[PDB]
């Protein structure tokens, strides 16, 4: 029993984190095979960052301007290039700790584990969800740039996020490992802000199923609804629209608990319109939306890596 | 900025989990140097659940009754002994991935990371705290016994918990790595119940200081309180008593934010009185008590 915000075991990714220094800036890199990946803004001064021309800034740098340390060993940079907003540093040694991996781009509402690092040294791991506004509510301080987000499917690490910047509201923005930003953001010092966020409806429903599995049932009711009728309610309370694919994905949980998705949607309807009346669900007085249906199934089944 | 329930990176512990089989029972073990640590109830049968005599059960076992799988490799058990409620299996290979480590017994209110494991392979990592009633609110399925809790100070792994059983209320009980249970519990299937749980007051205060550090001040007030008046109010909400030790420990956070500890105690009194009135603190509509003062300083500033 029990339900916790749970991250993937981070060992496979810890073995890939290195320190990257360019000039006075030091941050984190991801060392896979013979390439270290890191944010391209590591090459900017404070003045450069107001209006950077990254190709121009890069052509002035030589390989020996990129100090890379793996633990206590220095890595020899033999090449450097750009892909979108990530810098790729070819090094002279393949990482002997390279796991089986893929670069994947995730969708809003999907979750991943974040390995927070500083000076190439992992300091903490936590679970994140890509918000519908393409930010993440992470916990980062100065020097965290280059920390990566990931999932593990079987033995393969799926790298999906690299941290670049913090937004004025305290939320965070980054790219996939091919340098493409999540959301309408750019790597430079300019006026930027997160859009208005919404709640991930399929994730809340998954979390209500997790609550039922764990004995928390006070919110169940006799009623059911229709997708059309629930999505009017969802729109009204700033919830993402629930599609038919979401209902299909919740299929397993619906059969395992005997509570149909539209049956649960009536529970969520009533919760949105009336609140929780002084009660809690899985120890929370808020509706938690950072557990995917896959997260709930995996934690309530014991899948390992 | 931001504040998250944050676990330690689990890699150093991942390299120590193995599978321990005895009879038909399989659980997890902790492989450090040439010793594998695991719950001693791995040797119980279905008959030995209520009143096992562990000394009698163990004296009947030889080394080759214990199957220890590290990844795909069978380790050879060359010795076995019992220390309180943990079995210590001597193996013929020292773990090459053994980190800097030590065993520490923690006090209620302390936090640690849990590496949940099944069949010697890690499933996930999450943050826990020793409740005042000496249980932990974990996420554990059948086969998770032997999963360990830990902190990582610098590069030294402080092993502080090993999982043994789940109580009828869905909470979990275990031992330190010397086999001594936390709380009044025993490794028997006899009726056991956790005491009434209370809120870890010093941790809530630290978490409110964390909220101020990240720029939130709406819950403060112009009042203060004596330590005794605060405790008289707080235990009416099932909060742990706040000691002078707790007030001293909150000293650095009080200095960093400029809010005296007893001024933060007056704010907490008012929160208990008023609720949140629709607002949140660091993303929660509840007062969070599983961040210690040490945790806040490690994550904030
Ligand atoms: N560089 C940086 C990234 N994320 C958060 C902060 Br605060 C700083
Ligand atoms: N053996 C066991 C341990 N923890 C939780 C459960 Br449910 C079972
Ligand atoms: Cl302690
Ligand atoms: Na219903």
């Amino acid at each position: 029993s029990g339900f916790r915000k749970m991250a993937f075991p981070s060992g496979k990714v810890e073995g890939c984190m290195v320190q990257v220094t360019c000039g006075t800036t030091t941050l984190n890199g991801l060392w896979l095979d013979d390439v270290v990946y890191c944010p391209r803004h590591v090459i900017c001064t404070s003045e450069d960052m107001l209006n950077p021309n990254y190709e121009d800034l890069l052509i002035r740098k030589s390989n020996h301007n990129f100090l890379v340390q793996a633990g206590n060993v220095q890595l020899r940079v033999i090449g450097h290039s750009m892909q979108n907003c990530v810098l790729k540093l070819k090094v002279d040694t393949a990482n002997p700790k390279t796991p089986k991996y893929k670069f994947v781009r995730i969708q809003p509402g999907q979750t991943f584990s974040v390995l927070a690092c500083y000076n190439g040294s992992p300091s903490g791991v936590y679970q994140c969800a890509m918000r519908p506004n393409f930010t993440i509510k992470g916990s980062f301080l100065n020097g965290s740039c280059g920390s990566v987000g990931f999932n593990i499917d079987y033995d393969c690490v799926s790298f999906c996020y690299m941290h670049h910047m913090e937004l004025p509201t305290g939320v965070h923005a980054g790219t996939d490992l091919e340098g493409n930003f999540y959301g309408p953001f750019v790597d430079r010092q300019t006026a930027q802000a997160a859009g208005t966020d919404t709640t991930i409806t399929v994730n809340v429903l998954a979390w209500l199923y997790a609550a039922v599995i764990n004995g928390d049932r006070w919110f169940l009711n006799r009623f059911t609804t229709t997708l059309n009728d629930f999505n009017l309610v969802a729109m009204k309370y700033n919830y993402e629209p629930l599609t038919q694919d979401h209902v299909d994905i919740l299929g397993p949980l619906s059969a395992q608990t005997g509570i149909a998705v539209l049956d649960m949607c009536a529970s969520l309807k009533e919760l949105l319109q009336n609140g929780m009346n002084g009660r809690t669900i899985l120890g929370s007085a808020l509706l938690e939306d950072e557990f995917t249906p896959f997260d709930v199934v995996r934690q309530c089944s014991g899948v390992t890596f």
